[PDB]
């Protein structure tokens, strides 16, 4: 019942690059997210600890939040628009397995996931 570790943000290893897609998934799509009335409880990395949770990272196993999303963008992380979009639905996915149906977060999840599923539809033509 200790908090694991944050999500790793950024890997001096791996290689850096700058695409539009990746542009606009930090400038149109987490800009978007992060505005929402809806955001707060998936910008920071889910704190066990301090809400009281001792299950919760014995059932989720892959932690995403937005915040992580965010510096990953920031840190050039992503070398694939895919490898960010993986890590929003991981997130949205997260929220569904531990929480049931009619729980006020699950409500917020779908709500942000529609507009994300949104925007990402609309995401620019890779290089
Ligand atoms: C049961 C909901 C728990 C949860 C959150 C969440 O963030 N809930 C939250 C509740 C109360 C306050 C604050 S908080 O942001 O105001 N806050 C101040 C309080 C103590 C430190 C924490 C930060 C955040 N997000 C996700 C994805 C989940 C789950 C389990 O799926």
């Amino acid at each position: 019942s200790m908090n694991p570790p944050p999500p790793e943000t950024s890997n001096p290893n791996k290689p850096k690059r700058q695409t539009n897609q990746l542009q606009y998934l930090l400038r149109v799509v987490l800009k978007t997210l992060w505005k929402h009335q809806f955001a707060w409880p998936f910008q920071q990395p889910v704190d066990a600890v301090k809400l009281n949770l001792p299950d919760y990272y014995k059932i989720i196993k892959t932690p995403m939040d937005m915040g992580t999303i965010k510096k990953r963008l920031e840190n050039n992380y992503y070398w694939n628009a895919q490898e960010c979009i993986q890590d929003f639905n991981t997130m949205f996915t997260n929220c569904y397995i531990y929480n049931k149906p009619g729980d006020d977060i699950v409500l917020m999840a779908e709500a942000l996931e529609k507009l994300f599923l949104q925007k990402i539809n609309e995401l620019p033509t890779e290089e």
